[PDB]
């Protein structure tokens, strides 16, 4: 995809950010957009196409392919990085609009609680979208699916595409995430000492 | 098949047998040699090639076909017409035996004894046949066969070819078969009585 608006936003976020933040920012764009667009969206391109099930039965695979992956892991990490990204906008809209409301008559006041209130927001959704991906897929893709959906009859066996290197990115992207809470626990401590 | 000889024989056991012994041998030839010939094998003779499995799976038709079906029951019908024949072939030969035995020097004697014999064991494997296609069939085909030997993955639902005109059949040898019972039984009454 095309983020390049994003982009924009939050380099303008960079400015107005502390140091660790602006390792953060870093982080986000290399090793969580970056390797999303040029490595993981080719992983993933053929997730259905290559998803086979052992069965003559029609509409077997779309209804186990559907059951096996609700969400595509892609699409969820492109959701994460939205919703991390948002608390940033937030407050470099309030920095904006200060600089505004200065115009028209760094960090303290009003803009500190803004700030912290942007790590906590950056925290608590990082840490839960990875709950939630434990809970949906664990940390692990299997080859092997069994299915018994309707219309599939009785349990049939169905075969994943690139197992073991969708493995390979889901555990880069949960530590990449791991360390993008060690960098917000780091920006509130340095805050706060 | 060509059922001649064994015709040729039975023709000449009815010439020494008891009027109810002519009946039975009737019994044999037109409602079950003629049937399995003119009806039954026709049913039977796509048994394998329309037995359809619902997978991929190489192999696991003919698993399934062979755990379905480990003998035809035509073939069991003809093992059957042929035990239940050969008592009645042994006491011909006895009694041919001493026929010649006269020209070398009706029922008494050892002649008599040999045919109570003959019609027992009639009985026994009449009989036999009868539960052990219970034990092995029951007395209906279903159309639905579902079959887990491997190579099958998971159970696999496999559909029978013709299952009620079979059922139909199968009752119809049973009765026919019940009858013959039947006959023997009144043969042991007549010549007590
Ligand atoms: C402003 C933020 C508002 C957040 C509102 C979140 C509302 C979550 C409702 C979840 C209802 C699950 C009902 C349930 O359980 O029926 C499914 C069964 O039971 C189960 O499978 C057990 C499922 C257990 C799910 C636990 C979800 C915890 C979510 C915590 C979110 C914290 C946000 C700060
Ligand atoms: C389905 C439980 O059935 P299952 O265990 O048999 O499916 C097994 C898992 N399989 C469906 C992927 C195969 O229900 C679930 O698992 C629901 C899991 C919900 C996962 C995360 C929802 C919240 C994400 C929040 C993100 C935003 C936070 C800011
Ligand atoms: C800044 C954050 C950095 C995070 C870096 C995380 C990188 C995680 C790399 C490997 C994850 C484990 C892969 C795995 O769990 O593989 C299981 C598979 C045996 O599983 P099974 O089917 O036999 O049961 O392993 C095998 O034996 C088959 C051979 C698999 C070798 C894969 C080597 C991948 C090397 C990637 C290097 C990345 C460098 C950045
Ligand atoms: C001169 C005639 C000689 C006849 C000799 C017949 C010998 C039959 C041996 C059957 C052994 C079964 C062993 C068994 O049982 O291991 C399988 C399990 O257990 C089960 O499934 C229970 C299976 C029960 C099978 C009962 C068969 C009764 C056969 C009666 C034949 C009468 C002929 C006059
Ligand atoms: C297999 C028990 O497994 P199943 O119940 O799951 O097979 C279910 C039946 N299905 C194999 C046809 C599907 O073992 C059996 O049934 C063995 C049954 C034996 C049937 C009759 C043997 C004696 C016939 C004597 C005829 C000559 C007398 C003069
Ligand atoms: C000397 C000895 C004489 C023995 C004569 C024995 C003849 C036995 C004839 C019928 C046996 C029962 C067939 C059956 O059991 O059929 C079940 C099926 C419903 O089963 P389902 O799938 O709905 O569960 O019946 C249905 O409704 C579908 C329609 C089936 C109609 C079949 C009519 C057959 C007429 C044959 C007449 C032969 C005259 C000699």
């Amino acid at each position: 995809g095309d983020w390049s608006f994003l982009g924009r936003l939050l380099e303008n976020a960079q400015e107005h950010s502390t140091v660790i933040g602006k390792v953060w920012l870093t982080v986000l764009f290399i090793f969580r957009i970056l390797v999303l667009g040029a490595a993981a969206e080719e992983v993933w391109g053929d997730e259905q196409s290559d998803f086979t099930c052992n069965t003559q039965q029609p509409g077997c695979e779309n209804v186990c392919y559907d059951r096996a992956f609700p969400i595509s892991h892609v699409r969820f990490w492109v959701l994460q990085i939205i919703f991390v990204s948002t608390p940033t906008l937030i407050y470099l809209g309030h920095v904006l609009h200060l600089v505004r409301m200065e115009e028209k008559r760094r960090i303290a006041g009003a803009l500190l609680r803004t700030y912290v209130f942007n790590i906590i927001f950056k925290t608590l959704f990082e840490v839960g979208f990875i709950a939630g991906q434990y809970f949906l897929y664990g940390f692990q893709l299997k080859p092997l699916y069994r299915c018994d959906r309707w219309p599939c009859p009785n349990t049939v066996d169905c075969f994943i595409s690139r197992p073991t290197e969708k493995t390979i990115f889901i555990l880069f992207m949960l530590a990449v995430a791991c360390v993008s809470l060690l960098l917000n626990v780091l920006e509130i401590y340095h805050l706060g000492w």
